[PDB]
């Protein structure tokens, strides 16, 4: 039926910046926020506030080296860290910033606080729109990201669940969580995402796991120009059978919304519709969810897409018109919910989507039965 | 008249699934048997095909599949687990001896039919060896290992912009559907048993993709459905297909699962009620490729086969069956035809016509 | 095993002919991905060419038209009107951004190989980036500029006393039969479509003149060959041909403008087809170097070079495509092998024959 949400959020996530002119912009998380508090959504949910991660927690997966540069390292020191940045990979994509670390500890916090939600049956469903920060790796940043919220997240979901199913239909390739589970069965990871001289580099449908987690990794490598269509008809199809051979207790959903039509740094033509309609398909399965936010650059079209994803999430139906808001003047020049695709063209033909689903579906019969 | 190629390979009926498998490859044999008996050899032109070659096959399933039927025996099935967990082989599609060979012989009868029939050398081309529909790119099912009728199809493409694909197996020809399911250039048409049944697929709403949509064409039916409920549904489906896609070469899966008293079957209908399919293709002239399918009462297989044949060639055969090498296997009334069962009919009407409704709404989405 | 050499520039891919112009050097880069793909890198050496000189280029070509390639670009052409009439540049020899840079390259990986095969390194070196055989000493034409082949077998020719040039583009190979037409040190056999198509030359009666009368030879086409027919003649000229001259080095066009479907070719030859003359011609295992040509369906000129540079190594590769940079552009069916269309062969085999017995003739004129 209808299940319960629990939503995380600080009101302190929108003051984060990373920089002129750099493309992630935590004030849409605000935007999202203040949208959906608008259309009413609070009254259906509960709203959390997460608490910083400690490094304690940070550790379960990052190198103590690593977090205890991220808790040192200032735009007023930069100068005295200048190798440990480089070995790090923080400086250019990954920024100093003031209150860095901080933004990390909130980002990591919600994710984590919902899979204890979660592990304790105290909801059915938690969303933290600020995490879904999937490039980080054990000891560097990589790709805007710091730390892993997910890959924590995870852990804490496999005190209480033997095995856990990671999605991700951000454009990019999940790297830095299929590589933390690359060989372990207990987390199946499945990645949707634009291949082919790409950021990160990753994310070949020929990269499969390795030893006890061969066959559990997943990924469904795209062109550019792909539309609701052309995903929709590969995504319930790939969600379901993984659904049926591997069995997850849980399922961590990252929804970054790179994919969509427009976006700054993203080639994909899918709607808030489109993308939503994955939110749709894992609901179904009524298991344990944890629902994660992730890229996503035309920051008025994030602020769309995460607002109608809560409303899915809660079952609830919004109206297309969008309520005033304190954001208001950055959905014009229509002022709705609801985006239109762009006539570019689509490289994905349905030939080559069917084919790649009839191999990933020969990798899916060697999991046991 | 029409002209009519039929393939056969003496040694068909020799291939054996195993001991309690419902598969039983001599039922082509004594469907050849009674007709040769009913004298319709004297209107026929009788081809033993050659074997279709692993690189033919290669034309649609993937080469690792193909190296591997061409390599597993019943003594090495332990060098291959993990091959027989990839490719789905080892339970209801065994490992047999000359497994290999059998898929040649089923695949190489279809495939010459096409070639006839692209040559212009005949209207009509039968392979009742053939007909294996469950068959995917890189996996057997349903007791099908190589799907000879998309390396058919395949072929009738050289020559033909549009192929029209009927199937009246039981079975929704899945493995067919999924092979064309992106392309204008193949329709399938399917009806079939649907729901907690094999193999799960063939849903109303499955009608294509791309390019494709609206060229896959599905008639989910319940159990029971008899010559009459049948056929009021076949002949106008057919017709307004036709009608919309114009094709220009037509292959039928005559799957004889679909009769009355069928070992794995649940519908009822007699060798008329299902020939009558046969009759109804005929009307269009178009150049046209039989293929046999399911059956597993093998007296009734080789009735329903042989009252087909005979529906091809425009010959009445009486219903008095001639003497035969079976002719103890259809005691104890010796007859052509059979009798439907008391069986309920669970397709109402009210469901019948909500169907044939949707799908006519469907072909007037048609170019 | 014979040793294999293969050039590829990692930026010829990007040079770009214009909108709407059927040349697309990006069929090598695809060529080269897919190849990667199959994993057929781990066989043979792979060297980037150096970029051909103006020095290296004049040994065939004039220096007034070296000259004029190396100066002409897209925003100094109002200057160079008259030279761009004399030198045939500006039409179906367009000028384009880094022009002379793609005539270096291609130029380079030619004589590179030609090099090597001199020097004893390798038994095959190929460049499929050459075989860029209209260019004339001073023009360009039919998308040619410099002449890689000529310049290739000039290097030859310091080693050897007499060089065979095979050529399987459908076009006749006029830059090169003319370089060399006068001369009996190298051999030039062309087959092609002949008859109101590009260039016009290639008549059975082109000899050759001088001390070069009966070191041509040509074999005119009609549309429609098919592999039956090609491979038909094929062995036999090759054989008598290679039993006359005893050459001691083979240059080897595989222009796959010869195959079904081009988008600018009238041949009905598949990737096996064209591949066999490939084989055929490694069987007298003499020094080889394969280049490129035409091809204007890139999806299949990938195909074609793909399986000739794994029949070079003598390596099977399987019909299921590899995924690659490129896999969408494979579909529908995404195999490596392609299929014949229904067109009609004029190559009817009295006219097979009947030219093929009249080149005979001319090969039994040779000392
Ligand atoms: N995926 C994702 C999820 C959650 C938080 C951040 C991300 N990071 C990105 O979206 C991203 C976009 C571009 C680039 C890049 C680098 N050089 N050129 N492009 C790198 C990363
Ligand atoms: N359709 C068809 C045509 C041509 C050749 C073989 C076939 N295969 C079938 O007839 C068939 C019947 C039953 C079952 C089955 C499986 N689990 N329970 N029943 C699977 C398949
Ligand atoms: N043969 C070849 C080899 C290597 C590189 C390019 C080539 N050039 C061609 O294939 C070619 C095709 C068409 C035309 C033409 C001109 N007017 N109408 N058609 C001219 C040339
Ligand atoms: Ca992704
Ligand atoms: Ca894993
Ligand atoms: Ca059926
Ligand atoms: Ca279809
Ligand atoms: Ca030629
Ligand atoms: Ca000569
Ligand atoms: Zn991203
Ligand atoms: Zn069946
Ligand atoms: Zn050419």
């Amino acid at each position: 039926g209808k299940k319960k949400v629990c939503y995380y959020y600080d009101g302190d996530i929108g003051n984060y910046y990373y920089g002129q002119g750099h493309p992630m912009k935590p004030h849409r998380i605000r935007m999202t926020h203040n949208l959906l508090l608008n259309y009413g959504l609070y009254r259906k949910m509960e709203i959390y506030r997460p608490h910083k991660a400690t490094a304690e927690e940070m550790t379960k997966y990052h190198s103590d080296e690593y977090i205890k540069f991220l808790r040192s390292i200032r735009p007023d020191n930069m100068s005295e860290y200048s190798k440990q940045m480089q070995r790090f990979n923080v400086g250019e994509d990954c920024p100093v910033f003031d209150g860095l670390f901080e933004f990390c500890q909130l980002s990591t916090g919600g994710s984590v606080a919902g899979a204890v939600k979660l592990n304790r049956q105290q909801t059915d469903m938690a969303v933290n729109w600020a995490g879904g920060l999937h490039h980080a790796k054990k000891s560097e940043a990589s790709g805007f990201c710091y730390v892993n919220d997910i890959v924590l997240a995870i852990l804490e979901l496999l005190k209480y669940h033997q095995r856990v199913l990671y999605i991700d239909i951000d454009i990019h390739h999940g790297d830095g969580v299929e590589e933390a589970f690359y060989t372990t069965d207990r987390v199946m990871t499945v990645s949707f995402h634009k291949y082919g001289e790409y950021f990160p580099g990753t994310g070949d449908l020929r990269d499969i796991g390795a030893g006890k987690g061969k066959y559990y990794a997943v990924n469904f490598p795209m062109r550019d120009g792909i539309d609701d269509e052309s995903y929709g008809q590969i995504f319930k199809p790939i969600i379901s059978k993984v659904m049926e051979m591997y069995q997850p207790s849980a399922v961590v959903l990252q929804c970054g919304a790179d994919s969509l039509s427009g976006d700054r740094l993203g080639c994909f033509n899918l709607t808030v519709k489109g993308h939503a309609k994955c939110v749709e398909v894992v609901k179904t399965f009524n298991l344990p969810l944890l629902m994660l936010g992730g890229g996503g650059y035309t920051i008025r079209n994030v602020a769309r897409c995460w607002t109608y994803e809560t409303a899915v999430a809660l079952d609830c139906e919004i109206p297309n018109e969008l309520p005033y808001n304190d954001y208001f003047e950055y959905f014009g020049p229509d002022f709705k919910l609801h985006i239109s695709p762009s006539n570019m063209t689509n490289q994905n033909t349905p030939e080559y989507m069917e084919k790649i689903k009839q191999r990933l579906f020969e990798n899916l019969r060697m999991l046991p039965h």
